[PDB]
């Protein structure tokens, strides 16, 4: 039994099948989903955070970019919606008309995931459960279905594991100001008892409707609601001890902590279990005004999960789906794409540990990532040299034998001096797929 | 921008318009207005608080008093509207038939006011004003008319800052048991977590709906609420710079000070700006039993506005409306005849600053007062002297020239000995009202 | 860097040296040392606490003891010493003539520790090094050595990792009551303000002056400092980071949880890091009362330490010098009988982790403990059984093989229903000590 | 009475002294003095802080430099001093054997300051008067004298405000761990109750000795003593009303706030008082590397005052003094600078308040600021125009005159749509030092 005390909570480590886990799929959906649109800007950690609100890539932040008048968002909402329609609206719109679970879930194992984790409320409030909270839910108004819950039971069947996350620190239904500026966010948070009550009940209902194998909150948790952790912690790691929980709650206790497109990424290895988030393209919810030129190619999205698998993480990436419930093509092409490297790969990221460094670059600076699997140690290139001679700084195999991932065949190697170097055949390096992989065992 | 803690908010000083107002008109009505009763016995610092409670002469306090039975106030009540008939009721009857706020406004600009401050909800928990918080309000019963807002468009339009009062501390809609004593304040109050959010949601509503340039609290705030405050007045002045906020919140922050009555009268000087607050009358419900006998009389009030003045303080003169939304002839004389005065003499008042000392007496001790305009020394007599050889006792003047205030005349004076003798023509004392204002130039 | 906060600090997790280390030596040693006397009352867990503190058999309490009139161990002093011989007197006496570092780092090299932890001061708050807060330590009195340091310097050079143990929670250098019962234990402390800064200081000092690689805290950390331990562990994180830190401070933090004797033993595996404590006898300091009745037999010591690992705990076994710094005899043969088994068996301990269970037993009853290492599967038999027939219960490998660990020679099983059944050689059977031990791999 | 607690000690608000004096002498004077050194790398708010603290340019910051091995300053001493010396060994070199506090004052005084604090404890926590908390202070060591006192009475007698400096949140003798980046700072600090007992001790005594018109504290102030600050600052303001207290502790109060080289700088108006710090040169303590180079001109001075002056701010100007008491010549040369420019142009610093702007620029970008005195405004150009056209843009005098400051001669001037245009005849021009002052009077 675990206790309401950080001090035992403690005892609570990351569960094993997330630290192998590996990959998930992220689904920010809901009724922002709906107006679909964002301007396009670019990446957080890369925006001037003295525009980013004004200028939001994020479509999720719809509302609040709406309630900022002469504001991209409110000019394109006033010309296709009309300045009349609230945004609690688009609750009516949002009817998830061409939804099928089944179809999501069969799409992320293909894609390779392991795990999904959908927005169950995010800042605008909706709930894509029925919740007996609030009547601002999925069953009550657009699609009157549980997603979350249908969703659940989807991939489930799939054999994936489900979290979910839940807004913890913003709620747009318990204000009226929009954030304007970082700083905003210190101080235009619902505030009450009753809005950290609300989070706890909702929380807990989340927990004893559908038992999620991981909690994940987002902006922190209201402070007058801080405390209640230690019981919630409790009760769910009691319920479910492989349940996980992640680092955004602003108190003593996580299983895994979190880093988003630049923010808080890792240079190399750091010394607990953490994920890194990021959409497919800039926005987390769907974004008609996102083409290619957004989006992360598979051949980045490959040598993306690669390079934070290789540091100890896990890569939660995010797909937004429409309002009728269809995931975009070019989402999809792009799920597909990792998916089948990972069905060639996965034996070298599926279940993999750090190994003693977790980066190296060739002579002519191909950058190379390690993962370990007991005594194999696979050393993955971030796309394939062209040359057989391979030159790789600064590493010395002390294993006797280093063979080609993809067919079995050994190869020819030998440390000359501080550097490593490798013989590959064209016909080898030929059926590699975006990266050469080579396996070693010491 | 403000953030929300102390030391931060301390950056927000009292805005230079409410320092140099110096006169508000202070506006105490709601469903107490209609029985409006009291036993006018006197005033606070006066009435020894063992019975005061009992003999309550402020008739807003009509029900607390109306729940101690036998009470003038309950025997009042039964005689004339019956034992069966609920405080409550009151705000069926309560229907300001004969409102017209811009009616009220122009009076409170003839009458030399320059804010104005109407209770929004006093310690019986009734709103005049739509709040979504409670269905006890001005919009559901009584009137169905927002008297705030449409009072806050009036004073406005009257080029006249508004500013709204609360009860912050006292709601007896929370309560059951009357306040029989001073001591039982410290556990009678609402105390729970929901009232504290009540407090909070309905101020934020103010601050939404209506941006009040003043935020006068009473009572304190609920303990359980303090720490709201931090982020109530960050949000408030961030929307609002010039806004101001009183001391009545028991918090680390304030713009100015307030006294009442004979509570927290200065003698002198203090270092930091001050509000004195007082009736016309005893009371600042409308109270039928208040006669002349016990109001201030237009002498009277100038001689108070140019005493606080003096000491670096406004003062806010309450009026008791009627239920049907008249202001009583006796307080519309007063608030006139001060405006009068005000309009002869304004420029000695507003906008002025203290000097040296506040104040003076002469050789057969006739008051003095003193204010200031850079290098313009305003010299105010509490009436106007007989003689024509004036003494001045402990002054010396280092001022060049002393003239008549209201000819321009100027005048002859000499610093005799440790005093100050000036001779002013009896055609000059003529024409002066109410105080002889004589004005040095140093 | 590791910031001060328990959430910061969570990124701090035991260090992989620490987990593989499993045996480290602990050493009670003190002027207690000397009189080296208690009553062989029995083990912690089951002798009633009522009576415990009047017998207690733990030496290292025997000013505690001393303090109480008329127990053993104050009729024992007055008969050996006399009345008018205080304990702290024995700090003169403690003369560590014989004391060899060198000796004591090769000795607990040879049974096998991998770490070391002397105690730096114990609840009687005399210092083991020249500490510049008290004078009460062994620079200035007895030995007129810096214990601590000589010796941290040997096991360093032995190769083996050093440790402090520190009795944050008790010092009877500030208090006089005795502890009669254990409720006394929640009054009877130091509890000032100074004593929480001394605590503070001495360990920042030991951090300073040895850098430990274990920071091994007692009887929970005073209530008035538990706050200056997050600047503790980031500055000795920051300093250190394969340095580790135990769960007795009582704060969120701790690296490895700890069990004593009976007290707080799992049955089955827990999901953290945690260590076993206790003596080779009854007490921690010397005790010459004890007999080899009183300690444990090699093979106890050895089914206590497989028991401990196949739980991923580390054992750390008490060592009781004597004031002259010579360890006695019944104690250096037990270490040196653990030494001898782990020179044989070793690979089946060091660097293993959990199995999916630790435990399992023979159809006639010999207890089964199991490890890891990769693909590896160590199964240890707490005795070797007589018949070449071996059923183990509840059990079926999928392993393609079973090996007699020692020798290498393969062996016959086979799933005879849920049982597994081995047969191991006599020849075999007879080449092991003390435990029979099989390796499987799947 | 104030009373001890953040919301009566609000009453007390900046001294009328403070707010006018506008120029004020800082002097960091210490043991470090005697070394004098430090690589002058640049300016706080643009040397990357992840090199700032291993190439402080902060000469007082000496013994932390020497603290990190292989810096700098390690280097510079080890050559010139050696390893053997440690640094509280120049306690006894800073003799202060030509140190005439008259002279100072005198120099002080010539130079226009109207106030000075010197700092009587920095972080090395070296005391400059004879506490009777520790004995590392000057009357002990060093000097034997109380070279505090001794600057109180003689810049008092010249007529100037007295202050004190006091290392609150840093004291490196209960340290031992270096500041190597600005996180350091978070958990690297005394930490126990004893320093805040200490630090309370030694400003109660400064209040009791010397009674300080300035209390400016730095480092903001130990967590276990914040508290203690609501008794302190109620002693000091009930015996010293118009005494003042900067921002630097980090509670609910403060009468003035603080800006450091770039560091918290205001662009525009802040509503609040504040001061500017820095020194003439690059460090604060004195640096025998600065040169010219280094140092602000008597034009940038004169610039950076009436930038400060006409946001509302005062400037604290650092003086760093020699270990023999003398004030380096180029300082010396750069105060009679400021100092003679203020002889001329002070009545139009001095006793100012800020305008409705600060600030406004000529059509060709000379740098414009303003500053007021009732109805004069003054117009101070940083530097004096050559053509008798003067366009000053996005500006509108509504003013009746234009003079020409230190002549008193009228000048033509006209509104020319949204700018201002004056002519300024050369003979006029070429009267003015450093900056072309108009005064204008509406
Ligand atoms: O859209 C959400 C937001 O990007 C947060 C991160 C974030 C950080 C800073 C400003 C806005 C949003 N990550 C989770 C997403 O669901
Ligand atoms: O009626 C209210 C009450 O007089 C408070 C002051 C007060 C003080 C002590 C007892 C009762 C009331 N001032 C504001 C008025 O609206
Ligand atoms: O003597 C110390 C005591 O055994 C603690 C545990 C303890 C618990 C309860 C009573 C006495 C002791 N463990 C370490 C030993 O050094
Ligand atoms: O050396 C002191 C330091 O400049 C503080 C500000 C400061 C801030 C950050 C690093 C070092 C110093 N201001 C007063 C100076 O005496």
């Amino acid at each position: 039994r675990y206790k309401p005390d950080w001090e035992s909570l403690r005892e609570h480590t990351v569960p094993k099948w997330f630290d192998k886990a590996k990959f998930g799929i992220f689904i920010h959906w809901g009724i922002y989903s709906v107006p679909g649109w964002a301007t396009p800007t670019g990446e957080l950690g890369k925006v001037p955070m003295d525009a980013w609100f004004f200028q939001n890539p994020y479509a999720e932040w719809y509302e609040n970019s709406l309630r900022i008048k002469e504001s991209p968002t409110w000019e394109y909402h006033v010309k296709t919606y009309g300045e009349n329609f609230e945004y609690e609206k688009f609750a009516d719109l949002f009817t998830a008309e061409k939804w099928d679970p089944q179809e999501w879930a069969d799409l992320f194992k293909k894609a390779g995931a392991k795990y999904v984790i959908p927005t169950t409320k995010h800042h605008d409030g909706f709930c894509l459960w029925g919740t007996k909270y609030t009547d601002f839910n999925s069953v009550k108004r657009g699609p009157k279905r549980d997603l979350v819950g249908d969703l659940a039971k989807a991939v489930r069947e799939a054999g994936l594991r489900f979290g979910v996350y839940y807004s913890g620190g913003l709620d747009w239904r318990f204000t009226t100001e929009p954030i304007r500026y970082p700083e905003d966010l210190s101080y235009i948070r619902p505030n009450t008892y009753e809005y950290a009550d609300y989070a706890y009940k909702q929380v807990m209902e989340l927990v004893d409707l559908y038992l999620p194998d991981v909690l994940w909150n987002d902006m922190g948790w209201p402070e007058k609601g801080k405390e209640d952790l230690k019981y919630l912690f409790a009760y769910y790691y009691n319920k479910h001890p492989e349940g996980s929980v992640n680092d955004r709650w602003g108190v003593p206790h996580w299983d895994f902590k979190t880093a988003e497109y630049h923010v808080n990424y890792p240079g190399d290895l750091p010394g607990y279990k953490w994920e890194f988030t990021r959409g497919i393209g800039l926005s987390f919810g769907y974004n008609r005004n996102e083409g290619p030129e957004h989006m992360l190619s598979v051949e980045q999205l490959v040598y993306t999960l690669v390079d934070v698998v290789s540091k100890g993480g896990n890569l939660l990436l995010n797909v937004g789906p429409k309002g009728d419930g269809t995931i975009p093509d070019l989402q999809k092409e792009r799920l597909l794409g990792l998916g089948e490297w990972l069905r060639k790969y996965g034996d070298a990221i599926y279940g993999t540990s750090v190994w003693e460094r977790c980066c190296a670059k060739t002579e002519d600076g191909t950058e190379i990532r390690f993962t370990r699997k007991c005594n194999r140690i696979f050393v993955i290139f971030l796309g394939i040299p062209t040359g057989e001679k391979i030159v790789i700084e600064d590493l010395n195999l002390s294993a006797g034998t280093v063979r080609h991932f993809l067919t079995g065949e050994r190869l020819s190697f030998k440390n000359v001096g501080k550097n490593l170097e490798i013989t590959v055949p064209k016909k080898l390096l030929e059926t590699d797929s975006i990266t050469l992989v080579l396996e070693a065992v010491e």
